[PDB]
RNA sequence: ACAU
DNA sequence: CGATGT
């Protein structure tokens, strides 16, 4: 603790896992939704997650904005450190579209700089974080 | 185990 | 109950 309220949050949605697979980003303080990715037809909840991480780091980099991203994914938050998707999910036509977006992610680090700080929500103390779709 |  | 990850 304490919540850092100055913060974007984001998460991923599925319905599936693989499956289909959304992603939004959140004001932490308010709730307001400043993102939400289209549908994808088939990934993974981590791969969701990352995407979702990274979208935010460009977000906030266009926006000139020094505000920390919160996650609630272990996985993705490690991903993201290493500039690496280390993903299980085949590749496969029916997966090409995820894996795209995952190597552009990759891509995009590895060809930009950031210093967002990139924080763990701790949901045991805080409960859902505030990105979350209430599908669980 | 822990995080989803 | 199943799956994705460190
Ligand atoms: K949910
Ligand atoms: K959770
Ligand atoms: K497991
Ligand atoms: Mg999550
Ligand atoms: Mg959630």
């Amino acid at each position: 603790e304490e919540i850092i309220w100055e913060s974007l949050s984001v998460d991923v949605g599925s319905q599936g896992n693989p499956g289909i697979v959304e992603y939004k980003g959140v004001d932490t303080k308010t709730g307001e939704v400043l993102f939400e990715r289209e549908p994808i037809p088939i990934g993974t909840n981590n791969m969701g997650e990352f995407l979702a991480i990274v979208h935010g780091l460009r977000y906030l980099k266009e926006r000139n904005s020094r505000k920390p991203i919160y996650s609630d994914s272990q996985t993705a938050i490690k991903w993201v450190k290493d500039k690496k998707a280390k993903s299980t999910l085949v590749r496969n036509e029916e997966t090409a579209l995820i894996w795209k977006l995952v190597d552009e992610a990759e891509e995009w680090l590895n060809t930009h700089t950031y210093e967002t700080p990139i924080l763990k929500w701790q949901t045991d103390k805080w409960g859902e974080i505030k990105a979350d779709y209430g599908r669980k």
